């Protein structure tokens, strides 16, 4: 199947802004700051003593190497008496993967309205809304407060709803797998909104999340931070105006990055992945599912036409030809522009 | 081996701001506060009577130098009817040094892996995780507030931990050497945690320390003071307790003093702070420069040669095992090794 010269999709998920607020002993609850400030490090960076021959420069000498070197971070931490944080945001999971946001070519078109119908019908959309809800649901999104803190708690608020708000207490100590996440009180109820809100045409599902760290005394909060274009700024933070004061937040995209750290398909997997086409790891930066394994997602799309045939007939596929069903739905939830010439 | 383009790794040993209360008798606790208050000295610089040569000003005589020169320092004491002083933070021991933050090349990586795993069998980590500890069992974040005071005691409360606080009592006279400390009755305990965070993907062990410092009548005290850009010529840093500026020991000065163990370096009398080519601001010098062959880089570049040492049946010599410890604390220290 050759590639349209116009193909995007939107997302289906729609995370928004995480805010920091600093919960006292009492019930009072206020915006949380920080500050720039410029400390005073050692020397140390091996371009400062080394030149690219490998040798040491003569010019850094031993005095030198003990001079003092400052420099200026933004800084934020918990305040002294507070006695938790409060992280809030919303998520919508609103079915427009249903078909293409723009599609130059029919047969293209009808290739990709039929690939969504008959996955649902043979595969499901059971194991993507498991595992974009287990990422909300314990603080992944949270990203690195959750490390170093002595207990997490999210609550959430599903829209169309009835009523007792579902709560998820001591995430690390009683969410760990799967199973743990099942045994909830009502799990089923809201992975089947997920799952509705992909079948419908018109599927809603707004969920209204919400976070509680306790941190040790004085302790740093980390928030994202900005890309940048005698002492310069070594750290930058993301922010919004809350009231009159300047207060960190997470990223609206770096808080949709962390639902979707699902790709586990990937050919010699361990770790899971943030998915898009040609998946990378940004920790050891390299790319599984390159273009030469054949394994990323024009690679799997221009196999488009027999993966209907295998879906269609009624022999159950192998999970080899249903992981890559699920790296394609997975992409399109995603969103982008997939064209090519 | 070499240093690959990118790498880098986060840190292990996360500390806090240090805040200073003011306990009162009857035990009622107070943020103790500060005020700017200007002075006037004499005029002793050397630059003021002498030239750049060394011959003296002729414009500098007798009596314009005996003239009065008036300047502002911030003021910290302890209040007049005080009893004594807290001062509070905490430390998180986690096991970041087991893998690298961000690397592009997949054999430094699985080298950079395996010597951790080397180190924690051949070697283990009770003596680097012993020098850690001591340094918050006696106060040394407390810089200059140690030196001249009557007694200071330390109290623990470790978070993984069941009960009965770990307490220290006149550390001045009390706990002295390492024995002194290996008589604490609770002490391997806590070792076992430090060994505990580092050995697991997942160790956490976070402690909350508390100082309790009796100070003389109306006795200065010194917090970390700012990086600065009539005039301040000392400006404490500072934070908000209740709606009131209140000095704070510096976080990064703090963290500082938990890492003061380096006396591997091949003239070792004193005890540095460990650093890549690590350095001594007291005598400004660097120890351990790259024309020795015995700072980071010139180690982390054998770390091929230490696999095939740690993997043997022998126990090697303190040539090499001091140059393992200090490749691993500059790996819990976190920080950029790229070139190129």
């Amino acid at each position: 199947m050759k590639l349209p010269t116009n193909l995007a999709y939107e997302r289906s998920i729609d995370p928004s802004d995480v805010c920091f607020f600093v919960v006292w002993p009492d019930d009072r609850k206020t915006p949380l700051t920080y500050n720039s400030r410029t400390l005073l490090g050692q020397m140390e960076a091996a371009s400062l003593a080394y030149d690219v021959s490998g040798q040491p420069i003569k010019s850094a000498t031993a005095e030198a190497l003990a001079q003092g070197n400052p420099h200026q971070v933004d800084f934020c931490h918990v305040p002294y008496g507070a006695s938790h944080i409060e992280c809030s945001f919303s998520v919508s999971f609103s079915s427009e993967l249903r078909q293409p946001y723009k599609c130059n070519s029919s047969k293209v078109k009808q290739t990709l309205v039929q690939l969504v119908e008959l996955y649902e019908t043979k595969i499901g959309w059971t194991e993507l809304a498991t595992r974009y809800l287990m990422n909300i649901c314990n603080g992944k999104w949270l990203w690195k407060n959750t490390r170093k803190a002595y207990c997490w708690n999210i609550v959430l608020t599903p829209w169309p709803w009835n009523g007792e708000k579902v709560g998820f207490e001591d995430i690390r100590t009683n969410y760990t797998s799967r199973q743990d996440f099942k045994n909830n009180k009502n799990w089923s109820a809201i992975v089947e909104m997920i799952k509705t809100a992909f079948s419908s045409t018109d599927g809603l599902a707004i969920f209204e999340v919400r976070a509680t760290l306790h941190l040790p005394t004085n302790a740093m909060v980390r928030p994202s931070q900005v890309f940048t274009e005698k002492t310069q700024n070594s750290r930058v933070f993301q922010s919004t105006t809350i009231d009159g004061e300047r207060s960190p937040i997470l990223g609206a995209f770096k808080t949709g990055a962390a639902i979707a750290t699902i790709d586990d398909w990937y050919p010699e997997a361990t770790e899971p992945l943030r998915v898009g086409r040609f998946g990378v790891h940004r920790e050891d930066v390299t790319c599984y599912r390159h273009p030469s394994t054949g394994k990323d997602f024009f690679s799997i799309l221009q196999q488009a036409e027999h993966y209907i045939e295998v879906l269609s007939a009624n022999k159950t596929p192998a999970q080899e030809t249903i992981n890559d069903m699920h790296f394609l739905m997975a992409n399109l939830i995603k969103g982008g522009m997939f064209q090519h010439k």
